[PDB]
DNA sequence: ATTGCAGTGCT
DNA sequence: AGCACTGC
């Protein structure tokens, strides 16, 4: 009763911006805007492969991964964005830069995690306390949420979408306790405002439209940013828990996705978040680990303790080609010309980051793949990056490699390389 | 013949 | 350290 921690200490918030590659292509483009439009890299196999699908797309059916030739089945109308490509590959470049306007603008608000190239946590404990000392007390009027859904209402005792949105925040805002500066729900409504200011100044600084949720850790956040995708954000409350889980399939669940999900179902026999709530802690150890175990007994009750970290700045910066089908490589002239264009990239991004952010990479990773093996790499070695000369990262990637070359003779390569990967890692101020 | 990125945890 | 797993 008194003793049982709710996981409300927080106020944690998750931005992913709307269909993002799409967006910078967008604005750059105005002639792809309101259109059925999608980004490709690639052209010459089936027209490209497809990476990042407008809504108006989605509604036909185009999806990432599909090819641009097939797309066009489905949507004959579709346009298409193409990926820059320097060097003989992808370069994604422009993305990591439009990245970088997005991430600084939400760091005026609060301390981010950098989560993926399109999307960052924001912990916002801090700046609700210091909105609700300067509120005095005030409650929160509905225009301050323009865009914010309450999961799980309106419910109890209009047929149109936003609607059903007002309904459901004006229940919330008549429930609200705005007398007490500790409520959770008070501090995740405050949470909401803030996040609005936050895409508020997105769009205006960028024109790039995002989604959010707010709740009280990073994995209900990134859960209730999802439900109403795109350009809304929704709050999820440590009440609306019970019910929302009581449907919500268990691989939706950040890091259930795979395998570990794939198992907790297997073996426990269960479909839902919720149904976890039967098994004891130690249950669940003895069936997933120790950690694994403690996070679920936690997570299905809507307790997490990850914390946002402080980290704005990817800490690896890496360069990779694949070479599918007959293109693998096969030569030593070969090897080396495709090492020396993925470290040419690393090179200009390398120089370009020591620059900006004050920091050096000392550790270069080398990854192959060799055809046949059905795994993601086939080899990772590393060696010392002393310094930022492509020339020389190349040689020593060619160095650390070399010896996997079974073919008698050098000249050749066998078995063909499918897949060349350079990683700058381990930075240090510089 | 998805491709090209990333971070966390195990051992 | 090298690898499996999981997420954009
Ligand atoms: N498997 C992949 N391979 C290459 N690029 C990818 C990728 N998955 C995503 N991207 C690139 C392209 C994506 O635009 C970008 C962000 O990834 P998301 O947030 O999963 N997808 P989006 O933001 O487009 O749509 P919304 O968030 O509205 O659902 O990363
Ligand atoms: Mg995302
Ligand atoms: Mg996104």
């Amino acid at each position: 009763g008194p003793h049982m921690a709710t996981g409300q200490d927080r106020v944690v918030a998750l931005v992913d911006m709307d269909c993002f590659f799409v967006q910078v292509e967008q604005r750059q483009n105005p002639h792809l805007r309101n259109k059925p439009c999608a980004v490709v890299q690639y052209k010459s196999w089936k027209g490209g492969g497809i990476i990042a699908v407008s809504y108006e797309a989605r509604a036909f059916g185009v999806t990432r991964s599909m090819w641009a030739d097939d797309a066009k089945k489905l949507c004959p109308d579709l346009l298409l964005a193409q990926v820059r490509e320097s060097r003989g590959k992808a370069n994604l470049t422009k993305y990591r830069e439009a990245s970088v306007e997005v991430m600084e603008i939400m760091s005026r608000f609060a301390v981010i995690e950098r989560a993926s190239i399109d999307e960052a946590y924001v912990d916002l404990t801090s700046a609700v306390q210091e909105r609700l000392q300067k509120l005095q007390g005030q409650p929160i009027s509905a225009d301050l949420l323009p865009s914010t859904y309450i999961e799980g209402l309106p419910q109890g005792p209009t047929v149109q979408k936003e609607g059903m949105r007002k309904q459901g925040l004006f229940q919330w805002l008549d429930s609200l306790q705005i007398d007490n500066l500790t409520s959770p729900d008070l501090q995740l409504t405050v949470g909401a405002v803030i996040v609005e200011e936050m895409r508020a100044a997105i769009e205006r600084e960028t024109g790039f439209q995002c989604s959010a949720g707010i709740s009280h850790n990073k994995v209900l956040a990134k859960l209730a940013c999802g439900l109403n995708k795109p350009n809304r954000q929704t709050l999820v409350s440590h009440g609306s828990v019970p019910q929302l889980f009581s449907q919500m399939p268990i691989r939706k669940i950040r890091s259930l996705g795979g395998k570990l999900g794939a198992s907790v179902i297997e073996i426990l026999g269960i479909e839902y978040m919720g149904e976890l709530t039967q098994f004891t802690e130690s249950q669940l150890q003895s069936h997933f680990g120790e950690k694994n175990g403690s996070w679920l007994y936690a997570m299905c009750r809507g307790i997490e303790h990850d914390p946002v970290k402080p980290r704005q700045l990817p800490k690896t910066i890496g360069c990779s080609k694949n070479f599918p089908g007959k293109t693998a490589l096969a030569t030593r002239e070969q090897v080396q010309w495709w090492l020396l264009q993925l470290a040419q990239e690393l090179e200009e991004r390398l120089t370009k980051d020591r620059n900006d952010n004050d920091r050096v990479a000392t550790q270069l990773v080398v990854s192959i793949r060799v055809q046949g093996d059905k795994r993601l790499s086939s080899l990772r070695r590393c060696c010392a990056l002393t310094r930022y000369d492509a020339h020389k990262m190349s040689h020593d990637a060619f160095t650390v490699i070399k010896n996997m070359n079974t073919s008698g003779i050098q000249t050749e390569w066998s078995p063909p390389l499918t897949m060349l990967f350079l990683c700058a890692t381990k930075f240090s101020a510089s």
